[PDB]
C-alpha cells in the first residue's frame, strides 16, 4: 500500500526521509540533508489514509510521527526524532570528511550546539505547536490557552534575540554581517529554527518588527540555496 | 567557583534537575547543587542568565573545562556521557556503537520534547491554569498515556527478545542502562499527579521504573 511497496523496493544507498508537507520538523531534516550534500528521496505520509499506522513505518519510528530517516548505507539504520536525526547526520559527515560542517570538532562547542538544539526541539517547537492547536484545531475556543502558548513563543524568541544581539555587539568590539549562535559559523543550532520561524506568523508573531536580530538571522538563512531547495521540495 | 567538579543549578521540584543529579552521581562525578528560589527571580538574575540564556533549570557549570556552562537537561546528559567515555574508554549509560547512540538520542529527544512537556501541560491545566478546562486536561493526559504506550511496547518487545535467549531488567537500548532510560525516571514518579497509574496501566514500564528507582545513585540524587 504505497508504504508497504516502498519497503519492498528500498535503495541500497542514500537516505529516505519520511515527512509531511506541513511539518517544519520534517523540513528541518531536509535542510540539513541538503546543506550536507546527502542524496535523499522524501515520502510525504498521509495520516488521514492511516499511513503512519503502517507497521513497516512504526518499525522505523515507534512514535508514529514524522520526521524519520532511514540511512540506507548503514544497513537501513532507522532514526526518529528530528534532533536525533540531526546529530546523526552531522556526526556522519564529520567522520567521513574531517570537516565539521554545521557542527564542530570541539566538545565545548558541541554542548552549546546541543543546548540550542534541545531548546529548539523541546521549548520552541512544542510551544508553537500548542499555540496553533488551541487557536485553530481545539474542539472549543480557549483564549487563555492560546495566549499562554503565544506568550511563551514570544518569550523564547526573546531569548534568541538577546543571544543574537550580543553575538553582534561582540563583533563590533573588534551592521548587516551574518551573526550566529555558536562558534561564529552556521550550525544545525541556527538551521533548526528556520522552518518554524516561517509559520510563527500564523499565531500572530511578526518577527520582522518584534525581533530585529532574529529577522536578519532567519533572512540570511532563508536566502541559502540548500534552504530554499529543501523548502521548495527538493 | 571550584576548579574541579560541577555546579548544578536546579530547583527542588524540577524533575529535569534531578535527571542531571542522577546521571551525575551515577557516573561518579562530584557536584554541588544550587537550588534557585524562583520567587525572588534568581533564574532571571543576569548572573544566572549568563549560564542559561533561557533563564531556567537545569544548568550545569563544568569547572574542569574552564567553567564551561551547559543548559538544557538533554544537552547536559550528552555532555556528561561523552565526557565520561572520553576519559575512561567505557561508554557508561551510553554506547560505543554509533547506531546505538543515534537510538539513545532518539529516546532522549522523545522524552525531553514529547514526554516532559506534555506532562508539564497536563499539570498546568489540572492545577495551575486560570480556569478548569477538561478538554485541555484530557488533551495532554491522553498524549502522556500515548507516550507511555510507546515506551511500554518497546520494553515489551525487549523482554520478548530476552525470554528467547524473568523479571530481569530490560532496557530501551542495547540491553544496558543508558541515559535514555534514566531520562524518564524523575517524571515517571510524578504522573500519579495527573491520574496515570503506572503499575496498572503500563506493567513493563512499572518494572523498568522500579529497577531505576532502586539504584543507589538514583536514591542519593532524589533528595
Ligand atoms: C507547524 C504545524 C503544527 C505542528 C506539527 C509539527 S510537524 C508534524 C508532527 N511531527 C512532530 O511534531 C515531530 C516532533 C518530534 N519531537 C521531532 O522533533 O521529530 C507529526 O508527525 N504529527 C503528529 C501527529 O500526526 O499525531
Ligand atoms: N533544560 C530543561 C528545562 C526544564 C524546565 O523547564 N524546568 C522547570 C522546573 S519544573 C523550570 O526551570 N521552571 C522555571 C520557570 O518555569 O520559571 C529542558 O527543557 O530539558
Amino acid at each position: 500500500s504505497r508504504i508497504t511497496k516502498f519497503f519492498q523496493e528500498q535503495p541500497l544507498e542514500g537516505y529516505t526521509l519520511f515527512s509531511h508537507r506541513s511539518a517544519p520538523n520534517g523540513f528541518k531534516v531536509a535542510i540539513v540533508l541538503s546543506e550536507l550534500g546527502f542524496h535523499y528521496n522524501t515520502i510525504f505520509l498521509d495520516f488521514n489514509l492511516g499511513e503512519h499506522r503502517a507497521p513497516e513505518f512504526v518499525s522505523v519510528n515507534p512514535n508514529a510521527r514524522v520526521p524519520a530517516l532511514i540511512d540506507h548505507g548503514m544497513d537501513n539504520l532507522s532514526i526518529w526524532e528530528s534532533g536525533a536525526i540531526l546529530l546523526h547526520l552531522v556526526n556522519k559527515y564529520y567522520k567521513e570528511t574531517g570537516n565539521p560542517l554545521l557542527w564542530s570538532d570541539d566538545l565545548a562547542d558541541q554542548s552549546q550546539i546541543n543546548a540550542w538544539l534541545f531548546f529548539q526541539t523541546s521549548g520552541h517547537a512544542p510551544m508553537i505547536g500548542q499555540a496553533l492547536h488551541f487557536r485553530y484545531f481545539h474542539s472549543q475556543k480557549i483564549a487563555s490557552a492560546v495566549e499562554r502558548y503565544t506568550d511563551e513563543v514570544r518569550r523564547v524568541y526573546g531569548v534568541v534575540e538577546m543571544a543574537l544581539a550580543e553575538r553582534r555587539e561582540a563583533l563590533v568590539m573588534e551592521f548587516d554581517y551574518p551573526v550566529w549562535l555558536v562558534g561564529d559559523k552556521l550550525t544545525i543550532a541556527d538551521l533548526a529554527f528556520v522552518p518554524w520561524n516561517n509559520v510563527v506568523d500564523r499565531i500572530g508573531i511578526n518577527i520582522k518588527i518584534e525581533f530585529p536580530e532574529v529577522y536578519k538571522w532567519t533572512k540570511h538563512m532563508m536566502r541559502r540555496p540548500a534552504v530554499i531547495k529543501a523548502l521548495r521540495g527538493e
